[PDB]
């Protein structure tokens, strides 16, 4: 409930604001894009290609590459 703009919908933050992207997104649009899965700040997931990834997508990469996409979200993630 702060306020902005969710930039997945460009539209007030009807709920949480999840910051991925640094930008602000809605807990309704930001949904895994790997899944579908609606993401939520309760849920696990991580920034990806400047998509939300469930943890359980984020592990369908080798383990060698997960580390390498997480390095996204690290700083194309929150904030
Ligand atoms: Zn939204
Ligand atoms: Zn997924």
């Amino acid at each position: 409930g702060s306020g902005d703009v969710c930039f997945h919908c460009n539209r007030v933050i009807e709920g949480d604001v999840v910051s991925a992207l640094n930008k602000a997104w809605c807990v309704n649009c930001f949904a895994c894009s790997t899944c579908n899965t609606k993401l939520t700040l309760k849920n696990k997931f991580v920034e990806f290609d400047m998509k939300p990834v469930c943890k359980k997508c984020y592990e369908k990469f080798p383990l060698e590459l997960k580390k390498r996409l997480k390095k996204l979200a690290e700083t194309l993630g929150r904030k």
